[PDB]
């Protein structure tokens, strides 16, 4: 298991414009195209992405060039910002899959609140911070998700993510 195999079970494979779990345009595996209310928009931010006239429909290659856009830019974003870099250089490489994963799933631009669950995760109170986390909009949308992610932050392993 890596980050790339935990967001591709997180996420899907869908190579044709879908809704997310917010009713956003999205494609691929978890990328999100626009909050925009338009399809049309979304469309045109798809052909930009990829740099070609697609009209909704991408290749398997193209998602996963995507992806791995999308899973360095959270991770760029992850070590640009002052807040998330200090937790991040303290967690394993496991926990740092799971921080990840929070950042592609919500952003690090625009996420309000998990300063305590933050600092929590940077004491190494794992069973706090697992706890702590749940109190979330975001675990309330998509816990099982939220609850995978939750255990790799608790546990340090892919136990969650196993069998799975
Ligand atoms: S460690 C929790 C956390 C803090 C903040 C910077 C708000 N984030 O985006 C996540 C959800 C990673």
């Amino acid at each position: 298991m890596n980050i790339f195999e935990m967001l591709r079970i997180d996420e899907g494979l869908r190579l044709k414009i879908y809704k997310d779990t917010e009713g956003y345009y999205t494609i691929g595996i978890g990328h999100l195209l626009t909050k925009s209310p338009s399809l049309n928009a979304a469309k045109s931010e798809l052909d930009k992405a990829i740099g070609r006239n697609t009209n909704g429909v991408i290749t398997k290659d193209e998602a996963e060039k995507l992806f791995n856009q999308d899973v360095d830019a959270a991770v760029r974003g992850i070590l640009r910002n002052a807040k998330l870099k200090p937790v991040y250089d303290s967690l394993d490489a496991v926990r740092r899959a799971a921080l990840i994963n929070m950042v592609f799933q919500m952003g690090e631009t625009g996420v309000a609140g998990f300063t305590n669950s933050c600092r929590m995760l940077q004491q190494k109170r794992w069973d706090e911070a697992a706890v702590n986390l749940a109190k979330s909009r975001w675990y309330n949308q998509t816990p099982n998700r939220a609850k995978r992610v939750i255990t790799t932050f608790r546990t340090g392993t892919w136990d969650a993510y196993k069998n799975l």
